[PDB]
């Protein structure tokens, strides 16, 4: 049918350690991945923390540049890796993927996960 994102409802990571927030899908013929975004919930509009598009990976905030990476090697795996976890990294995160079909249409799917940080 259409691509199905798989994102666990919650993940727990170690304080000062590293965690992977899984976000994966099985690739489907005729669906080309054109955008990945990861967002975090803070105030009154989701914060964009990562984008991958035709020009590469974009991590605009100094607080994340150097401690945020997104999986790339296996098609369909766009999991977020966050290193040196802070207690205020506890939040809800959105994984959002956009695909383009041969007719030129684009379809967007997203899922939210909760990261808990454990001492």
């Amino acid at each position: 049918s259409r691509p199905i994102l798989e994102v666990p409802e919650s993940v727990t990571g170690p304080w000062r350690g590293d965690v992977n927030l899984p976000c994966t899908y099985d690739p489907l013929q005729g669906y080309t991945q054109v955008l990945v975004r990861w967002l975090v919930q803070r105030g009154s509009d989701p914060v964009t923390i990562f984008l991958r598009d035709s020009s590469g990976d974009h991590i605009q905030q100094a607080r994340y540049q150097g401690r945020l990476h997104v999986s790339h090697r296996v098609p369909g795996d766009v999991s977020l890796q966050l290193s040196t976890l802070e207690m205020d990294d506890r939040s809800h995160y959105t994984c959002e993927v956009t695909w383009q079909t041969p007719d030129g249409n684009q379809v967007v799917r997203d899922r939210i996960t909760e990261l808990r940080v454990q001492k």
